[PDB]
């Protein structure tokens, strides 16, 4: 195993959750995600995270591992307005979503 991705993926879930409040109170002042300005999103060393789905009431916030920082990490973390966290690798297990 590595402390490295063990460290790495218990921050990208700060990131991502750090974002998802920030949507969720941009729901309460709009009432919709459809007009939030994607440029406001924080962002993480070692991955890079994006809105890979939005609709009026609900959006996936994704993380993609960023190969100039951290070359080898394969695990795609994605958060959505649920609350639901989830981690895949390609044949690599994601320490902190597994």
């Amino acid at each position: 195993g590595s402390h490295m991705r063990r460290v790495r993926l218990s921050e990208v879930r700060t990131t991502l959750l750090h974002n998802a409040q920030t949507m969720e109170r941009y729901y309460r002042q709009k009432g919709t995600f459809k007009t939030y300005d994607k440029n406001k999103l924080k962002q993480n060393k070692y991955f890079n995270v994006t809105l890979s789905k939005v609709s009026p009431d609900h959006f996936t916030l994704q993380a993609d591992p960023n190969p100039t920082t951290n070359d080898g990490e394969t695990c795609v973390v994605t958060l959505n307005d649920g609350g639901t966290i989830a981690a895949s690798g390609t044949n690599q297990s994601c320490p902190g979503f597994d």
